[PDB]
C-alpha cells in the first residue's frame, strides 16, 4: 500500500513542479494518477488494508489544502475505508470501529484539518455508516445525542455542499446537455470551483463513486433517520420566520445526492421501487408530503434520475397517481395551469423559485413519458391532467427561454414514440397552435413564431429537436417509408405547404441564426440538430418506390399507403430539404461545421457534439450524393410542374448557377483535406464516414474535373502537400491497416471495419480515372506528377515505409484458417479488398513499372504461396460446408467467393512476374518461381519447405457440384408477383428492388385486411423463401464467373511456364506429366457439358502436346511411357468430343489441333506400323458421324475452324494409307465421297483465285489443295475427284490465265502465286496418272485448251534484304512447274 500512497505522491509533485509535450504529459500522468486510486480502492474492498494504512491516508486527508480534481480520485477510497472499519460490513471489531471515531469525530486533534469542509464531510460518513451498528451495551442514550450534535455541526460546516459538490465535478459530462440545462444547479455552492484545467474523470470512476454514494445514501436514510427529520422542520418553520437568510437548504443538496448517485443506474434506483415498506420507499413518501417550493424542485431532480429504466420509470408514474396526499400527476398539473395565467392574463411575470419549479415539473415530464409507454400514454391522452393544451397555452405567453425549451422537450417526449393517430392529433394541435395565438392573420402569426422558437440556443435547439421527432414515423425509422410522414392535410387548410415552412425554419437557423450563437459547445448542439433533421428528411425517402412507379409496372396508390405517387413526391420534405442543399449559406454551414480544430477534436470524446456535430454533417453530403441523380431528374420537374399547375410557388432558395451538389463544393478545397486529417484522430464512426465521402468526392466526374483543369496540374494532389500533411495521413492510414485485429469481436470490429472502409475507398478512387494519378497514388507513397508516377528517394516508398507496403504485409501475414473452425469468411474478404486494389495496380501502365519491382524486391509471389491453402470437401468456411442444404444462402458462399477472386490475382500476377524475368532476369527466380510451383522453397536452407503444387492448387473445380443446374424462377412466376428487377447476361437479379416489392404488396394485403391474419403469415415466409431462392441463383451465376475467371488465370499460367521454360530433362519431363495427370480427368469429364472451361483445359493441352518436340535413363523411359499413356485417352476423348459436336466451332478447331500433331508426329521398327493400326481403326469406329462434324466444318464462318478441320482430314487419309502399292482402297476416302465431301471440294475450286488474292484464306485454301494431292494419288481417290468435273471447276475458274499496298515485296508474291499453280499442276498430274488412258484424252485437252502457258513456263526456266532469296525461291517454283508440265505430257 504504502508504495501507491508514495507513487501517487511523486506524481503530484512532478504535475506541480511543472507548473512553475506538456498539455498531452499532464493528461498522461492525471489518468495514472485515476488508475492507482481504482486499484488502491479495489485492495481496500478486500480486507488486506491495515489499521495503519488508515491512520496515514486519514492524515494525508487532514493535510491536504486544495480542493482540486486529485481530491475527488480519493472519494472512493475514502468511503472504502469508511465502509471497512466504521461499517458493519466491513470485517472491523467494534472496539476497533469505535477507536476511530475519536480518530475521526472528537476534533482539537490536529482536527485543525487543511481543509475544514473536507474534515466536515468525512465526520459525516463515518456517522451515517457507524450509527447502524450500534443497531444491535453502553451509553446508548448519550452516543445519539452526541451523534446527532457533531453531526448537524458538520452539516451546517458545509458537509452535504461537499459531497454534492464532488458528485456534481466529478460526473461532469464537458457537453452541456440542453434538455437538463441548470437543473441541480441552483443551489448555492461555497465550494470554490475547479480550476481551469481540463482534466476529465474515467466513466468508470466516476461510476465508483455513485457507488459510494448510494452506501452514504442508504446509510443516512436507514440509520440516522431522525436526523433528516430534525432537518424537515427546522429549515421549513424557519423558512416562514426567516424567509431572506435562505435557511440552510442541506436537505435538498441530499435529494441531488441521490440524484447524482442513481442517474444511469436504474438497478439501484429498483430499490425505492422494490419493497413499498422499506426505509428507501418510506423515504420518497415522506419528502413528497409537503411542498416546500424550492424543497419541490429537488425532490423532482430526484425522482427525474430514479427512472431511467422502464421500470423504474412505470413506478414514478405510478407514485404520482395516487390510485396527507404526497406530490401527484393533480398536484402538478394544478400548478402548471395556476402559473398559465399569471402570464396568459398576474401581470405577465413569474418568480425565479415558482419557475424554476415548472422547469423540474416539465422535466419530469418528459424523463418519465420517454423512459416508460404507460406514462406516455397516460400523460398524452388524459383529460383531468389535459397536459397538450396547458402546456401550450404557457408557452403562448411570455416566460423565460429555458421555460418554453422544457415545454418543447415534453412535446418531444410524448412523440418519442407514436402512432398514425397520435400523429395527427398532434399536427391538430401544432397547426392551431402555429395559426394564431389565441386581427394579426393566420399565415402571418406563422411568421411571428418561427422568429421566437428559433430566436436563442435554448429555444431554437429543443424546437428543432421536436420538429425531428415528429418527422420519425410511427413504425420507426428505417421501415418501408411508403406513406408521407406526416399528414396530407397539414397546412392544406391555410399555406398548402404541408411540411415545408417547417423546413425553410429549420435551415434558416442553421445557415443564418447559427451565427447569433457564440458559445463553442452551444454552435456545435445547435448545428447537430439541425443535420439530424435533415437526416430524417433524406432517410424517409424511398428512393427505390419513385424509380419504380416512374418505370415499371407498380401501382401509383393502390399499392402504396400515400393517396398518390405525385402526392408523395409533392407533400415530402424531400423535395424541398434537397432545394436547401443546393444554397450557398446551407453549403458555407456544412464545411464550417465540419472544419474545426484537429487537436480539439482528436483530444474530445467520441460522443461530444463536437464529433457528431462533423459526423452528423458529413453524413448529409454523402446521403446528399446518393440522392442527388433521382433529385435532378425525377423529383425537380415535378414540382416545377406542379407548381405551375397549381399556381402556388414559394421563394427559390437553391442556387441556379448550382447544376450539382457538386458544384457547391468544388470551391472548398479545404474539405478533402480535413477528412484526412480526421482519420488521424482515432475516432472510427467519423472515419468510416469521411473515407466514404472521400470516393463519392474522388469518384464523382465533377470534382474530378475541377481540380485538374486550371497553371495547377492537380489541386487536391497539392493540397496535400500545402501544409504537409499529405505523408502523416497516409502514414495514419497504415497504423490503420497494420492494426490488430480480435477474433472475438470479428466482422464488425472497429479495426476491421475502418480496413474496410480504407481499402474500398483507394480501390474505388483507383478504378475511375485509372490511368491518371489519383488521390489513391499519392497516399499510397507514390509521388504523382502529371501523368508519370515515381519513388522521391529518401521517402517513404522508397525505403519500404510507404502505405502500399503496409497492404503487402498485412497480405504475407493473413491466416485465413483457424484449425477447422473454417476459413473466417471476414478475413479472406480482407483479403481480396487488398488484392483488387494490387490488381489495378500491375494492369495499368503507370503503376505496373514501379509495382512489378517492389513486388520483387519484397519476395511477394513467394509469400502469398506460403499462406495460400489447399481447398478440400471437408475444409468448412465460417463453420459452414460446401454441398450444404443450401451453402450458398450464408455469408460463406461470398467468402469462397472473394476466395477465388483472390486466387487468380495471385496466378495473374504469377503470370506476369513470369514473363518479366525470363527476358534477361537471372533463372534464380524461374528455378524459385518453378520449384515454388512444385513446392519446394529454401528461404532459410536449414531444409526445404514444402508449399501444395501448382497441380494440388487445382482445387477450385469438382465437376460434380452442378452449379449450373439449380433452378431459376420461371420469369411468367415472377412477373405474375410484377417482379421486373431481373437483369440479364446466365440470369441475375436485383435482390433489393425485389425484396422491395415484396414489401409493398405485404402493406397492400396487411393494411386492406380483406384476408388476414394467418395467410399473412404463410405469404411472408413465401416472400423469405423467393428472394431466399433469388439470392442462391445470383450467387451461383457470380460463383461460376469467378471460377471460370480463375481457370483462366491457372490456365494462363501454364501457358507462360511452357513457352518460357523449354522441357527435355526428365525433372521438368516429370513435371508436365504431373500437369497432363490434372487437367485431363476434369477435361475428359465435361467436354461434352459445356465449352467455356473445356475451351481453357483444351487449350493448355494444346499447347503442351507442342512442346513435347521430339541416350536416356531408365526413369525417363517410365516418365515418357506415362505421357504417350495420357496422350492417348486424350486423344480418344477429343475423337468423341467432335464426333458429338459438343463444342462451338472455336473448341474443335482446338480439337483438330491436337488430332492433327498426334497423327503428325507422334505415331509418325514395325511397332510403329502397329501404332497405324490402333490409331486407324480407333478414328473409322465412329462411322461417318466424326467425319460429317470435321467435313462442314471446312466450310464455316470460322476462318481459323475450317484451316484446323481441312489440314485435319489430310492428317486422316496420309494415315490411313500408311496403314494400308500407291494404289488401293481407302475407307476415308470412300467415306468423303459419301458425305459429298470431295463434291463440294472440287466445286468450291472455282474461286481459288478470289480466296488466293500468308493470308489467312491463303493457307486454309493451301491446305483444301494439299488434300486434293493426297486424294489423287489412290485410284479410287482420283476417280471421286475427277467424276465431280474437276476439269470444269478449274477452267471456270480462270487461274491459268497467263497490289494496292499488300504488304509485301513483290517478288515473294510471284512465288506465292506460282506455288498455287504448282499444287494445281500437281493435282491435274496425279490426277491423270492414276485413273489411266480413261482421261489421257482429259489431260491432252488440258494443254491444248491452255497451251502457250506452258510454253512460256517451258522457256522461262531454261532461258540484299530478300531479293536474292526470292529470285532463288521463284525460279525454283518455274522449275517446279516446268517439270510439273514435263512429267504431265511425257504420262498423257
Ligand atoms: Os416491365
Ligand atoms: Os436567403
Ligand atoms: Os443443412
Ligand atoms: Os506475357
Ligand atoms: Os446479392
Amino acid at each position: 500500500i504504502p508504495r501507491c500512497m508514495e507513487a501517487m505522491k511523486g506524481v503530484r509533485s512532478m504535475l506541480q513542479c511543472m507548473a512553475d509535450t506538456l498539455d498531452f504529459s499532464r493528461l498522461s500522468l492525471v489518468e495514472q494518477h485515476e488508475c492507482l486510486a481504482s486499484i488502491l480502492h479495489a485492495a481496500v474492498q478486500r480486507h488486506h488494508a491495515t489499521i495503519a494504512d488508515f491512520q496515514d491516508f486519514i492524515k494525508i486527508l487532514r493535510k491536504w489544502d486544495k480542493y482540486d480534481h486529485f481530491l475527488i480520485h480519493l472519494i472512493p477510497v475514502l468511503a472504502a475505508y469508511i465502509t471497512e472499519f466504521g461499517s458493519p460490513e466491513g470485517m472491523g471489531d467494534l472496539q476497533q470501529a469505535r477507536r476511530l471515531n475519536d480518530f475521526i469525530c472528537k476534533g482539537g486533534d490536529e482536527d485543525s484539518w487543511a481543509l475544514p469542509v473536507l474534515g466536515a464531510a468525512v465526520r459525516a460518513w463515518w456517522i451515517a455508516e457507524h450509527n447502524g451498528f450500534y443497531l444491535d451495551g453502553i451509553n446508548l442514550d448519550e452516543e445519539d445525542e452526541q451523534r446527532t450534535k457533531q453531526f448537524l455541526d458538520a452539516l451546517k460546516e458545509g458537509a452535504f455542499d461537499f459531497i454534492l459538490s464532488v458528485a456534481a465535478d466529478c460526473k461532469a459530462q464537458e457537453w452541456q446537455d440542453p434538455s437538463q440545462l441548470g437543473a441541480r444547479q441552483w443551489l448555492q455552492r461555497k465550494i470554490p470551483s475547479l480550476p481551469s484545467e481540463p482534466f476529465p474523470f474515467s466513466h468508470f470512476l466516476q461510476h465508483s463513486l455513485m457507488v459510494h454514494l448510494e452506501g452514504f445514501v442508504d446509510a443516512t436514510i436507514s440509520n440516522l433517520p431522525d436526523v433528516l427529520r430534525k432537518l424537515r422542520t427546522e429549515e421549513d418553520e424557519q423558512r416562514q420566520l426567516r424567509p431572506n437568510h435562505e435557511q440552510d437548504m442541506d436537505l435538498e443538496r441530499f435529494l441531488i445526492i441521490i440524484s447524482y448517485a442513481y442517474e444511469g443506474r436504474p438497478d439501484a434506483a429498483m430499490s425505492f421501487w422494490e419493497d413499498p415498506d422499506s426505509n428507501l420507499a418510506g423515504f420518497l413518501q415522506w419528502a413528497s408530503r409537503r411542498a416546500s417550493t424550492p424543497l419541490v424542485s429537488a425532490f423532482c431532480e430526484m425522482l427525474r434520475c430514479l427512472a431511467d429504466n422502464e421500470e423504474c420509470a412505470t413506478a414514478a408514474h405510478n407514485f404520482l397517481l395516487d390510485e396527507s396526499q404526497s406530490l401527484t400527476w393533480s398536484q402538478i398539473f394544478k400548478e402548471l395551469e395556476y402559473f398559465t395565467t399569471k402570464v396568459c392574463s398576474d401581470p405577465a411575470e413569474i418568480e425565479p423559485e415558482s419557475a424554476l419549479m415548472l422547469e423540474c415539473y416539465l422535466r419530469l415530464i418528459a424523463k418519465l413519458a420517454t423512459e416508460s409507454e404507460i406514462a406516455r400514454k397516460r400523460l398524452i391522452m388524459d383529460e383531468d391532467f389535459n397536459l397538450v393544451d396547458t402546456i401550450l397555452k404557457l408557452s403562448v405567453g411570455v416566460i423565460p427561454h429555458r421555460l418554453r425549451a422544457c415545454i418543447f422537450y415534453v412535446l418531444k417526449a410524448l412523440m418519442i414514440r407514436k402512432t398514425h393517430e397520435e400523429l395527427d392529433a398532434m399536427w391538430r394541435w401544432v397547426e392551431a397552435w402555429m395559426t394564431n395565438p389565441f386581427t394579426p392573420g393566420p399565415q402571418e402569426c406563422m411568421e411571428m413564431m418561427f422568429r421566437e422558437f428559433g430566436t436563442g440556443f435554448e429555444q431554437s435547439n429543443a424546437f428543432i429537436q421536436l420538429l425531428t421527432t415528429l418527422l420519425v414515423p410511427p413504425e420507426g425509422l428505417n421501415s418501408l417509408n411508403d406513406s408521407v410522414p406526416f399528414p396530407e392535410w397539414l397546412g392544406s387548410s391555410i399555406r398548402t405547404l404541408g411540411i415545408e415552412p417547417y423546413v425553410d425554419f429549420v435551415f434558416d437557423v442553421f445557415a443564418n441564426r447559427t451565427k447569433d450563437i457564440s458559445d463553442p459547445s452551444q454552435l456545435r448542439i445547435l448545428r447537430l440538430s439541425c443535420l439530424d433533421f435533415v437526416m430524417v428528411c433524406l432517410v424517409t425517402f424511398n428512393e427505390d418506390l419513385i424509380v419504380l412507379g416512374h418505370e415499371s409496372n407498380i401501382s401509383i396508390d393502390d399499392a402504396m399507403a400515400a393517396t398518390n405517387l405525385a402526392t408523395y413526391v409533392r407533400l415530402h420534405p424531400f423535395s424541398r430539404v434537397m432545394e436547401w442543399l443546393f444554397n450557398e449559406k446551407v453549403i458555407t454551414s456544412l464545411i464550417n461545421t465540419i472544419h474545426q480544430d484537429p487537436i480539439s477534436l482528436g483530444s474530445a470524446s467520441p460522443d461530444s457534439p463536437l464529433v457528431v456535430s462533423i459526423l452528423r454533417a458529413i453524413q448529409v453530403m454523402i446521403k446528399a450524393l446518393e440522392l442527388q441523380e433521382t433529385y435532378l431528374h425525377l423529383v425537380r420537374p415535378e414540382v416545377l410542374r406542379y407548381q405551375g399547375e397549381a399556381g402556388v410557388r414559394r421563394k427559390p432558395v437553391a442556387n441556379a448557377a448550382y447544376s450539382a451538389f457538386e458544384d457547391g463544393i468544388l470551391s472548398h478545397l479545404s474539405l478533402v483535406v480535413d477528412l484526412g486529417k480526421y482519420c488521424n484522430l482515432g475516432h472510427a464512426e467519423l472515419t468510416l464516414a469521411c473515407l466514404k465521402l472521400l470516393e463519392k468526392i474522388s469518384t464523382s466526374s465533377r470534382i474530378l474535373s475541377a481540380w485538374s483543369p486550371d497553371g495547377h496540374r492537380n489541386k487536391a494532389i497539392v493540397q496535400l502537400e500545402r501544409n504537409g500533411e499529405g505523408e502523416t495521413i497516409s502514414a495514419s492510414l497504415s497504423a490503420s491497416i497494420m492494426a490488430t485485429l480480435d477474433p472475438a469481436l470479428a466482422a464488425s470490429g472497429e479495426n476491421y471495419r475502418v480496413k474496410l472502409a480504407i481499402l474500398d475507398f483507394l480501390y474505388a478512387c483507383l478504378r475511375a480515372t485509372p490511368d491518371q494519378p489519383t488521390i489513391a497514388h499519392q497516399l499510397l507513397g507514390f509521388h504523382c506528377e502529371l501523368s508519370k508516377l515515381g519513388i522521391e528517394p529518401k521517402g517513404p516508398f522508397d525505403m519500404q515505409k510507404s502505405l502500399f507496403h503496409s497492404l503487402l504485409n498485412v497480405l504475407i501475414t493473413l491466416t485465413v484458417s483457424e484449425e477447422e473452425q473454417g476459413m473466417r469468411g471476414y478475413l479472406v474478404t480482407l483479403k481480396y479488398r487488398v488484392l483488387r486494389i494490387l490488381q489495378l495496380l500491375w494492369k495499368s501502365p503507370l503503376s505496373a513499372s514501379l509495382v512489378m519491382d517492389e513486388l520483387r524486391a519484397t519476395n511477394f509471389l513467394f509469400h502469398m504461396l506460403l499462406r495460400e491453402v489447399q481447398i478440400q470437401p471437408q475444409l468448412p468456411w465460417d463453420g459452414q460446408l460446401v454441398t450444404g442444404c443450401e451453402f450458398l444462402l450464408s455469408d460463406a458462399s461470398l467468402a469462397y467467393i472473394d476466395y477465388l477472386a483472390s486466387r487468380a490475382a495471385i496466378f495473374e500476377y504469377i503470370g506476369k512476374e513470369l514473363c518479366s524475368v525470363s527476358q534477361n532476369r537471372i533463372p534464380s527466380i524461374k528455378r524459385q518461381i518453378f520449384d515454388a510451383l512444385n513446392g519446394q522453397i529454401f528461404v532459410d536452407e536449414e531444409a526445404p519447405l514444402t508449399i501444395p503444387s501448382i497441380f494440388d492448387f487445382f482445387d477450385f473445380i469438382n465437376t460434380d457440384y452442378k452449379w449450373e443446374e439449380i433452378p431459376s424462377p420461371h420469369f411468367t412466376y415472377l412477373k405474375d408477383l410484377d417482379l421486373g428487377p431481373c437483369i440479364l447476361e446466365g440470369v441475375h437479379y436485383d435482390i433489393r428492388k425485389a425484396q422491395e416489392i415484396l414489401a409493398l404488396k405485404r402493406k397492400e394485403y396487411e393494411h386492406s385486411q380483406l384476408a388476414t391474419p394467418e395467410f399473412l403469415e404463410t405469404v411472408e415466409l413465401e416472400e423469405k423463401v423467393l428472394i431466399e431462392w433469388l439470392t442462391v441463383r445470383n450467387r451461383a451465376n457470380l460463383l461460376l464467373t469467378a471460377r471460370l475467371n480463375l481457370l483462366q488465370a491457372w490456365a494462363n499460367l501454364l501457358l507462360v511456364m511452357i513457352e518460357s521454360n523449354d522441357f527435355k530433362s526428365t525433372p521438368k519431363m516429370a513435371f508436365l506429366l504431373q500437369a497432363l495427370q490434372a487437367i485431363l480427368p476434369t477435361l475428359e469429364a465435361f467436354s461434352s457439358l459445356k465449352s467455356d472451361e473445356a475451351f481453357e483445359l483444351a487449350r493448355v493441352a494444346k499447347v503442351l502436346l507442342w512442346k513435347l518436340d521430339f541416350g536416356l535413363d531408365r526413369e525417363q523411359f517410365t516418365v515418357g511411357n506415362l505421357i504417350g499413356d495420357k496422350l492417348f485417352q486424350l486423344f480418344q476423348l477429343c475423337l468423341s468430343a467432335i464426333s458429338q459436336c459438343s463444342g462451338t466451332p472455336e473448341l474443335r478447331s482446338l480439337y483438330y489441333s491436337i488430332c492433327y500433331r498426334y497423327l503428325t508426329a507422334v505415331v509418325d521398327t514395325r511397332s510403329v506400323t502397329n501404332a497405324r493400326a490402333r490409331t486407324l481403326k480407333a478414328i473409322t469406329l465412329y462411322g461417318d458421324r466424326l467425319l460429317n462434324v470435321i467435313c462442314d466444318d471446312a466450310y464455316g464462318s470460322d476462318t481459323t475452324c475450317q484451316t484446323a478441320a481441312m489440314i485435319l482430314l489430310n492428317a486422316l487419309v496420309h494415315t490411313s494409307r500408311a496403314s494400308s502399292p500407291a494404289d488401293v482402297d481407302c475407307p476415308i476416302i470412300d467415306a468423303l465421297n459419301r458425305l459429298n465431301f470431295i463434291g463440294v471440294l472440287v466445286d468450291s475450286l472455282k474461286e481459288i483465285l478470289n480466296e488466293w488474292l500468308a493470308s489467312p484464306s491463303q493457307q486454309y485454301t493451301s491446305a483444301k489443295l494439299a488434300l486434293l494431292l493426297q486424294l489423287c494419288q489412290t485410284r479410287q481417290g482420283a476417280k471421286y475427284v475427277l467424276q465431280a468435273n474437276l476439269f470444269r471447276a478449274l477452267e471456270q475458274s480462270g487461274v491459268f490465265a497467263a497490289d494496292s499496298e499488300s504488304g509485301v515485296p513483290r517478288v515473294v508474291a510471284l512465288e506465292r502465286h506460282y506455288a498455287l499453280l504448282v499444287a494445281l499442276a500437281r493435282v491435274v498430274g496425279a490426277a491423270v496418272t492414276a485413273r489411266g488412258a480413261h482421261n489421257i484424252v482429259q489431260g491432252r485437252k488440258f494443254l491444248t485448251q491452255h497451251r502457250g502457258l506452258v510454253v512460256h513456263v517451258l522457256k522461262k526456266n531454261a532461258g540484299r534484304r530478300d531479293e536474292i532469296l526470292a529470285q532463288q525461291a521463284l525460279e525454283e517454283r518455274i522449275e517446279e512447274l516446268a517439270e510439273a508440265f514435263m512429267l504431265l505430257i511425257t504420262a498423257t
